[PDB]
DNA sequence: CAAACACACCAAACACAAGAGCTAATTGACTGGCCGTTATCGATGTATATATCTGACACGTGCCTGGAGACTAGGGAGTAATCCCCTTGGC
């Protein structure tokens, strides 16, 4: 998810692949809904427990 | 005249002002009265240090008593002769 949730198209669920470096990375195709821009952006991950 | 409602106006409040995310730094109560502990000032000593007076011992000076010195007066102690009393000695 990324702070400002405008509309449904905002927060949505992925599967989980650890990367070396230490940052988020997401396809950039879904970077038109969330907004976002990759100019240091911030975007919340929640994980379910159940 | 008094009471009903309606309208325009004035006066008084309520709540909102996107989602959030990170970092920094300024504020760290205070006079006063009073009780409770404790430090200080004060008296009332008894122990020890020092000063004055009295007592015993020491060195020194002294007043007094008796002893000692030089010199004197004049007579006590004492040679040298004598008598003859009396003792020792004898048959
Ligand atoms: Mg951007």
């Amino acid at each position: 998810n990324r702070q400002p949730t405008l509309h449904k198209m905002s927060m949505m669920g992925h599967r989980v692949r650890i990367l070396p470096w230490s940052t988020f990375r997401l396809n950039l195709s879904v970077t038109t809904p969330y907004n976002a821009d990759f100019d240091g952006d911030e975007m919340n991950l929640h994980l379910p427990q159940s």
